[PDB]
């Protein structure tokens, strides 16, 4: 499998947070939020790639998408409440603490991301490892 939709939108969900290094390029606080809400959009389309492998899941995908997915639904959450305790502390210089963990935390939902994209992308393999012995 050359890692169907499945890996090509979690790929989107990195893409999303590219989204999220973009978003506070140019714009202030109050798009760290909406920049976040780009990676929150990655793990909403992704639903759409996880109703994919999701029928992948009684194929075998069973294994991952509780792993990744559960990872990623926590650990997304977090961003979206690093954009939320970023817009929460919004402070010209005190900001940065808040900043700093969320970016430490972005890291954590981007190995979030990261691994559901290469599990999922399993999940699709997964379809395969049924087919692989028929």
């Amino acid at each position: 499998r050359s890692n169907d939709k499945v890996y090509e939108n979690v790929t989107g969900l990195v893409k999303a947070v590219i989204e999220m290094s973009s978003k506070i390029q140019p714009a202030p606080p109050e798009e760290y939020v909406p920049m976040v809400k780009e990676v929150g959009l990655a793990l909403r389309t992704l639903l759409a790639t996880v109703d994919e492998s999701l029928p992948v899941l009684p194929a075998s995908t069973h294994r991952e998408i509780e792993m990744a997915q559960k990872l990623l639904n926590s650990d997304l959450a977090e961003l979206i409440n690093k954009m939320k305790l970023a817009q929460q502390y919004v402070m010209t210089s005190l900001q940065q603490e808040y900043k700093k963990q969320m970016l430490t935390a972005a890291h954590a939902l981007a190995v979030d991301a990261k691994n559901l994209l290469d599990v999922i992308d399993q999940a699709r393999l997964k379809m395969i490892s049924q087919s692989r012995p028929h």
